């Protein structure tokens, strides 16, 4: 079932052009092995015509003998250089589709699944699935017809001159090769994988030691981190030297097998053409084939492995990117209210098993009005507003916006009613247009300009603030502050009902902290607002203040009411 | 270039090495045999076929056959050494990189993503193999076997044969050298491109959220399809030179080598050449394909990737300012900080540090606030040893910075990051990043001073497993990782940049407490928006577009400045 997929999706690749240079690969491949199993046939013909003879033939028929051998020479080492300069062409032809296809399809990934491994790992990932394409491509271009042709006529033609011992051996070698083989290819696979997996492993440790580089400098940890690495490293040399023997033996054998079997052929024959039994012609014709049968030999070999090894390792790439789905049912036609109100019914979590992160909280939220959530860290207000802004969809209990479920809210739909600024920032490498432009693509150069004012990076030192600033790796070119405030810029572009803002302002000072958290309420006036923060200033603004501790909602109501009733925000309210 | 790609080869790498220059060389030899042996079995063909002249012909065919069985077990025999060699030379190659990583600068660090870095040693490693095949291969084998070719035919006394071969090598390696460079630069500037392209790849991945919450697949899309473009652009170019060079390399070898053998067909039809020779003279022809194409590879192969290894070397060992450093330095306990008229600027375009002049003592504890883009985060990094391009003097009792070791400096000071730094291993991983020689109590006392030893009723283990970037846990979890990794180390400064902003005021001050317990000599910098930190220190300094504009107690300053006044109104 999955055999049919795989190349299916190896054919979907491939455009107009593309399916061109693949079957001109397959056809070129395949004239030239006719054409050079020809070949010792004229060498056969060009030594019986002056074997004997004592200079007595025609001179003219040599010469045309000699030449059909040179055009098979030539037309062989022609057909060479087109299939590989088609091979390119092809790569080159696949490469930009396979790549945008791997990007769009890591961006309908599940957040859970994404967090799973690293940007070395998912870089890697491709190179490894890329070249498992272009191993399978030439396979099934260069190693199918080819070998075939050149293995049939082979047998055809010693059949026909009814040498049946030469004819014997050489189809006993091909029958013993291809069992052997078979019985060895899976063996082989499952090395080579097991190995590429290993490879992934040391891939992402090498991103994750450079991404986290400045840690490990300042904290003068060469020794540790260089130990991690050499010890993935020897982790890959094991396993790729436990593919290298097998290799090596395969290979050994296989050669050892064709000197026993075609060194018989070529005694027999030698013995044949000394009793005066076979003629010069045939012995050079029987020699000819057992060196031309090489190359379709190795063809073979090289199919029967490349070919389950390349299926095997993209195989395992085709499910840990495509597999993790649970239903998603989704609404056809949705054109959400401009106002939404929130209502979260025993919503339980957990992030894994045996431990649960949200107990059974149970929330009315509405329209217009500020709320502020707190808790100690680690009672799960990230987790909750994560869970409303759609991130995880395993949980228990169920999460309205005005009647209409989030289970049956699309993925575009929610992200367009919901805005969530989170905890962490996340700058992209490119201009700061295209940082904002992340929020709305059709935005024009003022409703960007404008959108600076209200995150106050219109002007930064003295200065007018460039759209077309380049922002380093995690945007470290730009203050803590500097990047919240990227990210709060993003908020005045997209047009949502609910805002939750995760702590997204504590890298900011009092002055702009107070300006933007007003500019928000200004520029969405009708907006339901979350607020996460520790802070009694925050908790203070909010309509209504909620208290999370180990998964439940502990307490309710105005700050003023529970500065003293509740044990946290008595525990915050400690100073001044 | 040649001796590092040399270094990188063990005891064992240079015999792998050797033995496939030996054997490569030692096959070239033995099929320069095999055009001969087809000619005295041509001469035979036409002799009187006695006895002696059938058993001759065998032993003959035998040679031939020793000739064709030596040179594929060479083939498959070079294969496995260069296997092995690769998988020798990998390890090698590959924490010479790290540790090359290491040595960088912050500066140059930053300036390209993991994405980059990961492909770059891609690229490198293939350059090696490469450059190690084509000197291994195509340097004596196809001189071997051009060099007997031109004797033997020589000796025959066929000049036309021997002169339009000489000819021939001669025309080639011209043509080539001509178009060698062209070809290299093409090949370059495209792996660069590809370099950008796995950039923007990892920079898209690591900010994938970011982009699925925006619904901006399209804008996403869109640059990625660009680069993409960009690359296939680059390749194309590379594609049509490359296939160019290849054809008309083909076509003035089917013009020489076709002339040869018209020239013998006519030199056989009218006596002159004998059949033996004719064969003998095709028999070379065809030969010399394969050692033609080993300097074909050879002269494009050798030169293109030395060109994109010589740039790989200057981006990975350039870029370093002076550093004069100390001998034996074993810093005091106690130590005093004084800057002294301190400028930077990070692009030279603008300034961030104006004339920054600073005095900060030991047992101490100082905050430094301002507005977000004053430049508190930028001041300690100096401090820190970040950047080294700075106008001013540093000192720490009378040592300037300027000659203080990184290593020592960094055993001096502990700064605590702005973004935390959580590494995918295990929290004792991540803790013994601080500490190596740390045991595993000294490692778990550490958990509860930095308020980490229970999580959610459950107690913390040093094996939990940590996902990319610390995601595994909650924000105030992960600055805790780092505050755990302060108290393994042994600093005089210790400064605690915007470090504590997850947590809530009874664990900041918890943790803040058992700092200045467990460090009671340490000078203190705190960088915080927050008062409960401001209140708390010994001096306040207020940082303004670069300038310091405010100094003493927080009490005399929320009447004085109207930026400290405003800040405490907040209560
Ligand atoms: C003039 C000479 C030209 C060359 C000759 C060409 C012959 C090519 C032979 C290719 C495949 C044959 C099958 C290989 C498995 C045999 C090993 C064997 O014992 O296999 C047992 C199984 C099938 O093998 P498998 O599970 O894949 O694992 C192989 C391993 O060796 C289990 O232990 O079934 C049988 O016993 C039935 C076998 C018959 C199936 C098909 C026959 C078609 C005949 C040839 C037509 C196949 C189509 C391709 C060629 C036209
Ligand atoms: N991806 C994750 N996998 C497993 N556990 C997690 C994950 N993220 C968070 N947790 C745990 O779940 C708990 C709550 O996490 P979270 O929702 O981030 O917290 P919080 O209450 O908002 N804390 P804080 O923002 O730091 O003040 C913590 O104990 C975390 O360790
Ligand atoms: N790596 C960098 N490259 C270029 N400019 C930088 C870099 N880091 C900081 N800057 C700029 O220097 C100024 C101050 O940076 P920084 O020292 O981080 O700030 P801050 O005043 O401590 N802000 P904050 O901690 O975020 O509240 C800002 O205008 C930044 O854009
Ligand atoms: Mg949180
Ligand atoms: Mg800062």
């Amino acid at each position: 079932k999955q055999k049919n997929s795989l190349f299916n999706y190896i054919y979907s690749l491939m455009d107009v052009r593309g399916k061109f240079l693949f079957f001109s690969m397959l056809f070129i491949t395949s004239l030239s092995s006719i054409i050079i199993s020809i070949s010792p046939l004229i060498l056969a013909k060009i030594t019986d015509l002056l074997s004997g003879s004592l200079s007595n033939f025609s001179y003219e028929y040599l010469v045309l003998l000699a030449c059909l051998y040179m055009f098979c020479v030539i037309s062989n080492k022609a057909s060479v250089f087109l299939f590989m300069i088609l091979q390119s062409s092809l790569r080159i032809n696949m490469q930009k589709k396979m790549s945008l296809k791997y990007l769009r399809e890591l961006y309908n990934e599940n957040i859970t699944n994404l967090s799973k491994n690293n940007a070395g790992y998912t870089t890697q990932s491709l190179n490894q699935a890329s070249n498992d394409i272009y191993i399978l491509v030439r396979n099934v271009s260069q190693n199918i017809l080819s070998p075939v042709i050149q293995l049939i006529s082979t047998i055809v033609v010693v059949l026909s001159t009814k040498d049946w011992f030469s004819a014997g051996v050489f189809f006993l070698y091909i029958l013993v090769f291809v069992i052997f083989n078979t019985r060895l290819t899976g063996s082989l696979a499952s090395l080579r994988k097991h190995s590429m997996d290993i490879t992934l492993n040391s891939y992402s440790l090498l991103s994750d030691t450079v991404d986290n580089m400045i840690a490990a400098k300042k904290n003068n940890a060469l020794r540790l981190i260089s130990e991690r690495y050499e010890d993935a490293l020897t982790q890959e040399n094991n396993a790729q030297k436990k593919y290298w023997l097998l290799s090596s033996k395969v290979l050994l054998l296989n050669s050892l097998l064709a000197v026993i079997l075609f060194g018989s052929v070529f005694i027999y024959n030698i013995l044949g053409v000394l009793n005066g039994v076979v003629s010069i012609g045939h012995f050079i014709m029987i020699t000819s084939y057992i060196i031309l049968l090489s190359t379709p030999v190795e063809n073979i070999g090289a199919l029967l492995s490349e070919i389950r090894q390349s299926m095997s390792s993209l195989a395992g790439f085709i499910q840990r990117h495509a597999e993790n789905k649970a239903t998603s049912p989704s609404i056809p036609f949705l054109n959400m209210e401009r106002k939404l109100n929130l209502s979260i019914r025993e919503l339980s979590f957990s992030y894994s098993d045996d431990k649960k992160i949200l107990n059974s909280v149970s929330l009315d939220l509405f329209t217009g009005k500020m709320y502020s959530l707190t808790g100690p860290s680690g009672s799960g207000k990230s987790t909750l507003v994560k869970i409303i802004s759609g991130y995880y969809k395993n949980y228990f209990g169920d999460i309205y916006l005005n009647d209409i479920s989030l289970r049956n809210i699309s993925d575009e739909d929610l992200n367009d009613a919901i805005y969530y600024l989170t905890q962490d920032d996340y700058i992209f490498m490119d201009t700061l247009r295209f940082n904002l432009r992340l929020a709305n693509y059709d935005a024009s150069e003022n409703e960007i300009f404008k959108v600076l004012k209200l995150a106050n990076l219109s002007v930064v030192n003295n200065e007018p603030v460039s759209l077309d600033t380049h922002l380093i790796n995690r945007g470290n070119n730009y203050s803590g502050g500097q990047k919240q405030r990227i990210s709060l810029a993003r908020l005045f572009l997209r047009k949502p009902a609910i805002i939750i803002i995760d702590e997204a302002t504590s890298a900011l000072d009092y002055i702009n902290e107070s300006e933007i958290l007003s500019s928000i309420r200004t520029h969405f006036p009708d907006a339901l607002i979350i607020n996460i923060s520790h802070r009694i200033n925050l908790l203070e603004c909010s309509d209504c203040v909620y208290v999370l501790n180990e998964g439940n909602i502990v307490a309710s109501g105005h700050f003023r009411d529970l500065m003293v009733s509740n044990e946290y925000i008595s525990g915050l309210a400690s100073v001044t």
